């Protein structure tokens, strides 16, 4: 079928990649359109596969620009310093989605989590199934990778998503677990894997010498 | 007449004068054009004098931009990263074509050749009017001028263009002459004098203690 | 026995070791000596293993100093800014002879040879039992190791000592052999292999279209 390959992921405080492949070239139209994370889809553009035909979009003109590779099937649209963008074709329609292509508009540096956790053993006053959890803090870029005991623990495992701090571009996420209360010989280790900065994080608490 | 001086040649891996002289100048519009290296024409542009009105082709408006100088009456087209250039006038005709300024798409650098010639005395088997030549390989930037015994041997003399070389963007030219087997006390010297590089080579071969 | 280990050969534009061995030490007297190439033996100094009695050479106390080690039975002698050096005991006698240590007062930089052989085929005027040899010219440091086609050809070999240039501090060699003049078809490679410059050259010479 019509199928694509988009690439790839970067962070920039700039070309994407768009490559046509399994049909004939030349028969529909790269068309490039974004969406601002949690939100709606914004239409950027068309080109034809015969001319580079701009109609760009009023408010993309200037940042987006897309340009042609007839030759070899792909399509290239470049920009200038925040989304996940996306080329489609048959220009009336939308049916030839491709892959999804995350930019961010970023000036942070590649770190690693500074995980501050609570694992108590389900004892931090009288519940039977109390709480646990890390706080996966300070990384870029995204994401992390969270497992329990190496994945051991699944049941009540809730992964939050990143929130993005406004202090220095560093997201935070946290991964929490309810374990009961009859569990207090079990450790629960959160193993954070932040990959782009290759980052291996495993966590626990414990008491203050309770009563 | 009508006379242009265009310049010049350059090496990127880009701003081209047209200076129009010998008539009044708001007469006539300058008009872009330019051939790839063994291909057709491709028109570029045609700017008013008066003004800057681009009107340019639909493939040529992202990479090349023309600009006007209507005080002095020099024109300039401007270029981002491999062929001749012409600027003409009288868009309707194209009667006043100017001087031919060759841009290269180039990555190499300026280099001498290395001949690797053979210049046997027509005495590799039997042959009466056998063959020699020398083989000038790796240089950058174009051309080499290449002379038989500082210019003497001019008959026979066939240079071959520089065939550009997918290795290292080094292009390849070898000059052949045709002497006669009753010649054998007769070196040739191509005299290769590649001058961007100004290196001077010159050459000859001999045998292999034969019989 | 007593044996000695000296260390090591050096270019200075400076310890020298002296490893005693195989016997008991505090027992004979560390004398350093030294010899300048092609010259006679200039005595240095004598220290006891016990203390740093000094008692160098009137000529030699500034430039070299003579240090003890004497719990790991080493000793050293320090030189600041030409020949060959020695480590002797038995300060009466001179029986214990040390290895042998050459430094060089360099400034040169270490580099390959650049042989500008004869190697004809005995064929050069008329002579029967004629000549050839390699000009192994411009290396740095010492020395070259040169083999006539990988060391076949050993009769007639007569290879020169490094005579030292006044140009460059760069010593220059010839090794010479004397084949016959019925061995024309027969090529005679030196192969000059400078090790401490890591290069290994390989030459033979034609001759020039005779009759």
């Amino acid at each position: 079928e019509v199928q694509l390959v988009q690439s790839g992921a970067e962070v920039k405080k700039v070309k994407v990649s768009c490559k046509a492949s399994g049909y004939t070239f030349t028969d529909y139209y790269m068309n490039w359109v974004r969406q601002a994370p949690g939100q709606g889809l914004e239409w950027i553009g068309v080109i034809s596969p015969y001319n580079g035909g701009t109609t760009y979009n009023q408010k993309f003109k200037g940042k987006a620009t897309l340009t042609v590779d007839k030759s070899t099937s792909t399509a290239y649209m470049e920009l200038s310093s925040t989304a996940v963008y996306y080329c489609v074709y048959d220009l009336y329609y939308f049916d030839y989605w491709g892959q999804g292509t995350l930019v961010t508009v970023s000036s942070a540096s590649t770190k690693g989590p500074s995980v501050f956790p609570l694992a108590p053993c389900s004892r931090s006053t009288s519940e039977s199934t109390a709480a646990l959890g890390c706080l996966v803090k300070d990384y870029f870029p995204e994401p992390v990778t969270v497992s329990w005991n190496s994945g051991a623990l699944t049941s009540g495992v809730h992964t939050f998503p990143a929130v993005l701090q406004s202090s220095g571009l560093y997201s935070l996420s946290s991964v929490v677990t309810v374990p009961s209360s009859s569990l207090g010989t079990k450790t629960y280790t959160c193993n954070v894997d932040h990959k782009p900065s290759n980052t291996k994080v495993d966590k626990r608490v414990e008491s203050k010498y309770g009563p």
